[PDB]
């Protein structure tokens, strides 16, 4: 019933190797309420065709959600996850750290 | 982004036969926002140990959720689903109709 911020984790399925296909993930967890906005960013631009899990919840009413997309890294491409939620004073951008 | 009421469907896996195990379902669908309260009722009392699906959503941001429980009907037991949601002026109780 009380608001709780999301934990935000941005990570790839494998370590970044340029020119090899991979999956980019944004896992948002432990939040309340369920209303949340999650985008994956490529060089600061929203990625349009992104996949997501369902929104799961535990008996303490905390929520869990994953956004992800197949992608091929190149050295100069930068990726991030942008989250907005009522508990956040500003939308949060968390960068993908390749290593 | 606009609020939309849930559709509420209450149904059993098989037609009610007293003394035989069954599953009771409350499927709540097409709603927005995601914040929702769903209870299964036995003779007007909340059933405590109930199972649920995850909350799924389509690209139009409508949500879908199922609550369910294994149960054994007897002739006099009455079952229902109680839903509360911001779009509802009162909590809604939808009865299970055995046939």
């Amino acid at each position: 019933m009380i608001q709780r911020t999301p934990k935000i984790q941005v990570y790839s399925r494998h370590p970044a190797e340029n020119g090899k296909s991979n999956f980019l993930n944004c896992y948002v967890s432990g939040f309340h309420p369920c209303d949340i906005e999650v985008d994956l960013l490529k060089n600061g631009e929203r990625i349009e065709k992104v996949e997501h899990s369902d929104l799961s919840f535990s008996k303490d009413w905390s929520f869990y959600l994953l956004y992800y997309t197949e992608f091929t890294p190149t050295e100069k491409d930068e990726y991030a996850c942008r989250v907005n939620h009522v508990t956040l004073s500003q939308p949060k951008i968390v960068k993908w750290d390749r290593d």
